This record gives structure tokens, C-alpha cells and sequence, in this order.
């Protein structure tokens, strides 16, 4: 009890380089652990925490990364928030995730900005000094041919060269490839109002251009993320007040959502277009700035807790 097995793992973590999480059973109980930040979305936790428990009980390509996927579906849905949970998990810290934009890789002489200049990188750099990471590729159609060519030697082999010849090791890595095609689509045709084979069959043809089977094949899963309902939004919505409450908390102060005042902030903070992302504005503007009033104003005070109702003109807040 004096000398925990934190305290070893510590030691060990700093002479070795790996993490403590990969020292210290849980995989068995890993989809609970992603569930606390990421809500819904079982099929994409469910994948993840499989293609895991196969490399760590044996069964695939030593000579490759942990696990490699395809995150399809619309924006704002829990993809990169996935991605962080994953890193934090199994590697200790939302710094072992790397973002690699591919927006910013479509002009030819990317492939020197990933791996470095000719004799005359970002990623390469970045993995040599975090052996043990989540790497996350947004927008992986954008990537140029050449760009996309680097990416298919990691799933090949699970180490990559750069500009001077040297390996950098990818072994121990996650790869997230994420993409938003079709989606966009879906929402102009049903604006549009075309029948539904119009938009199904017009989806699976933008799909076949850009990710052949070749490519597929290579991954551990391809995994579609759905649209929240609206049960999962007000979930979201209470996680989302959780540093806010604990700001309050300082002062003994309390939150009592209603359960209009939800839904009030759910119809606001999510949209199909953008997902679950117009929220922390919505809070923003609708809770925590008459919010800040009240307690400038002398109206709520040390000790007090807050009832928080919908009125007209907005959210309303009432003390007992
Ligand atoms: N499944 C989810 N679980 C928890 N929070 C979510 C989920 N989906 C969306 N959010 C919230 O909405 C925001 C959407 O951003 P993000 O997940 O980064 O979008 P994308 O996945 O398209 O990159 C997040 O910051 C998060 O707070």
C-alpha cells in the first residue's frame, strides 16, 4: 500500500519509453472506457476495441501498426472525439494523438512536407519522437496520388523512410483515415428532392472513384458513423457542461436544468451540416453570458443553486 504499481510503471515508463498505460484486464472493459467521452456510435467503439484485443492476444502482422481504419459519415459526430479518447486511454494523454491535415497536402510537393525535403518531415518527425501514438488523416481524398502513396507503405510494412534513408517505426501506432464523401450529397438530393435510388446509387459511384478495393483491403475495419438521435444530443449537451459546473462548484454553485432548457440547447447546438459542432457557441451565447449577468448583478451569490428554465427570449433562471 505505501509503494503503488503506479509508482514502478513510472519508473519504468521514463527509462523505457513506454507508457503506463501499455504497462498496466482492461481491454476486456475497454468499450466502457471510450463510452464516458464518445456517446452512441457502438459500432465504430466496437470495431476499434477488436482489432486491439487481436493485436495484443497475437494474431495479426507483427510487422504493421496496432490497428488501421476508415471513418465514413457526416460531420460533427464523434469521429475525432473517438480518436482523442482512444489516445488518452491507451497511451495517457490527448498529446499521443498526431492530426495530420490533408488539406494541406494536395499540391504534388507535399510529400516533402510529410517526410521531408530531398537531399538539397512532419509526420516522420513527430512519430520518431512518439513511437507510441493515434495518427489521424482528415479528408483522405484530398491527399495528392504521391501523398497517398507514403500512407499505403505504413499499412504495408508499419515503418516509413525519409529524406535520409532511415526508418521511422510505426509498430506501435493507431492509423484513423477519415473521410466525409457522400454526405453532402445525401443532403443536396434530399433538398433537392430526388427519390431515394437516385441519391443511394449516386453515393456508391463518388465511393468506387476514390476508395478502390486495393486500398480497402489493407484495413482492419471500414466503419459508417450515423447521425445522433436526439436522446444522444442531450447526453452531449451534458458533458459539454461539465467544466462550466465545476467552475460554479468553487463558489457552491448550482445547475438545475430543466428538461425543455435541454432540448432548447439541442435544437440550437446540432444541425446536419455541422453535426454536433455549433454547441460550444450555443452555450456560450445562451447559458453562460446571462448567466454571468445574474452573478455580476448580485442576483446569484456564493451558495445559491440555480434553476435553469425556458421561457420566451431565451433561457430563464430562477433561484429557490
Ligand atoms: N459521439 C459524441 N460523443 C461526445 N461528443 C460529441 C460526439 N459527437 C459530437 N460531439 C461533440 O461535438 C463536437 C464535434 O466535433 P468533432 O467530433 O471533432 O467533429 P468531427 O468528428 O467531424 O471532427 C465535439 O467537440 C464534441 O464535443
Amino acid at each position: 500500500m505505501e509503494v503503488t504499481e503506479e509508482d514502478i510503471a513510472e519508473i519504468v515508463s521514463r527509462w523505457t519509453g513506454i507508457p503506463v498505460s501499455k504497462l498496466l484486464e482492461k481491454l476486456l472493459r475497454l468499450e466502457e472506457e471510450l463510452h464516458k467521452r464518445v456517446v452512441g456510435q457502438d459500432e465504430a467503439i466496437r470495431a476499434v476495441a477488436d482489432a486491439i484485443r487481436r493485436a495484443r492476444a497475437g494474431l495479426k502482422d507483427p510487422n504493421r501498426p496496432i490497428g488501421s481504419f476508415l471513418f465514413l459519415g457526416p460531420t460533427g459526430v464523434g469521429k475525432t472525439e473517438l480518436a482523442k479518447t482512444l489516445a488518452a486511454t491507451l497511451f495517457d494523454t490527448e498529446e499521443a494523438m498526431i492530426r495530420i491535415d490533408m488539406t494541406e497536402y494536395m499540391e504534388k510537393h507535399a510529400v516533402s512536407r510529410l517526410i521531408g525535403a530531398p537531399p538539397g518531415g512532419q509526420l516522420t518527425e513527430a512519430v520518431r519522437r512518439r513511437p507510441y501514438s493515434v495518427i489521424l488523416f482528415d479528408e483522405i481524398e484530398k491527399a495528392h496520388p504521391d501523398v497517398f502513396n507514403i500512407l499505403l507503405q505504413i499499412l504495408d510494412d508499419g515503418r516509413l523512410t525519409d529524406s535520409h534513408g532511415r526508418t521511422v517505426d510505426f509498430r506501435n501506432t493507431v492509423i484513423i483515415l477519415t473521410s466525409n464523401l457522400g454526405s453532402p450529397l445525401i443532403l443536396e438530393g434530399l433538398q433537392k428532392g430526388w427519390p431515394y435510388e437516385r441519391i443511394r446509387d449516386e453515393v456508391f459511384k463518388v465511393l468506387q472513384q476514390h476508395f478502390r478495393p486495393e486500398f480497402l483491403n489493407r484495413l482492419d475495419e471500414i466503419v459508417v458513423f450515423r447521425p445522433l438521435t436526439k436522446e444522444q444530443i442531450r447526453q452531449i449537451v451534458e458533458i459539454q457542461l461539465s467544466y462550466l459546473r465545476a467552475r460554479l462548484a468553487e463558489k457552491r454553485i448550482s445547475l438545475e436544468l430543466t428538461e425543455a432548457a435541454k432540448d432548447f440547447l439541442a435544437e440550437r447546438g446540432y444541425d446536419p451540416v455541422f453535426g454536433a459542432r455549433p454547441l460550444r457557441r450555443v452555450i456560450q451565447r445562451e447559458l453562460e453570458t446571462p448567466l454571468a449577468q445574474k452573478i455580476l448583478a448580485g442576483e446569484v451569490k456564493e451558495g445559491d443553486r440555480v434553476q435553469v428554465d425556458v421561457g420566451p427570449a431565451g433561457l430563464v433562471f430562477a433561484v429557490p
